[PDB]
């Protein structure tokens, strides 16, 4: 199964995130291509829980959280389902790689098709920050794009 | 269930499609409000069958139908689980309503959460032209606008 997510807002960032699943069991593989960001930083990057898009990225919701667990690095046990952490930028405010991930489906009920994929104008603080904010969103900050997830081939 | 599509394109054309469903056997109710079209005039309006927007609203591909039939009007039996007929434009290029429909469902193997809907530029007319085509598009033509469906509450 395949599916997409074209990242768009008024903040100079824009990209595309595509995600590739077997089989329900079977690792999702995330990859992303993303322009517009700060230089060599590294910024938030999650799966919100509404593919909502009538009022900017606001309206995608919080993080995908089925299992309503604390935020966390994609690496923690304890995390949301839509949590992948940081995306490393480069000396052009270029994010761009791939990586796989269990918890992160297109199939069955947790799935993520229809949902939103948000890229963060701010670093994620992996919830250890000292703060409930925190456990909520990692501090994150604004969510300068965004884009709904949808079925592809 | 709740979804919802955001029309948008490079043509004028913009609007919100608006979508419930109660429980899978259960009419979907779908309601639209979309500006910009060609005033007093009948315009094709589909849900595509991918809900992928790296192509403009090419990328949306063909009209969603999975049981293999023949373009037609939403009354007709042989119709494409896609196919919502005309809306029908104001005099000032507003098209605004809404219908239930039992092909089109958010819920079960054919659900339209994570695909398409489509606004065109022309007319459908319905699967019953002269042509080949007329039984594949509706002879529809442009899509000024499209958005990808997402789940929403
Ligand atoms: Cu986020
Ligand atoms: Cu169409
Ligand atoms: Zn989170
Ligand atoms: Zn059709």
């Amino acid at each position: 199964v395949q599916a997409v997510a074209v990242l768009k807002g008024d903040a100079g960032v824009s990209g595309v995130v595509k995600f590739e699943q077997a089989s329900e069991s079977e690792p999702t593989t995330v990859s992303y291509e993303i322009a517009g960001n700060s230089p060599n930083a590294e910024r938030g990057f999650h799966i919100h829980e509404f593919g909502d898009a009538t009022n900017g990225c606001v309206s995608a919701g919080p993080h995908f959280n089925p299992f309503k667990k604390t935020h966390g690095a994609p690496t923690d046990e304890v995390r949301h389902v839509g949590d992948m952490g940081n995306v490393k930028t480069d000396e052009n405010g270029v994010a761009k790689g791939s990586f796989k991930d269990s918890l992160i489906k297109l199939i069955g009920p947790t799935s993520v098709v229809g949902r939103s994929v948000v890229i963060h104008a701010g670093q994620d603080d992996l919830g250890k920050g000292d703060t409930e904010e925190s456990l909520k969103t990692g501090n994150a900050g604004p969510r300068p794009a965004c884009g709904v997830i949808g079925l592809t081939n």
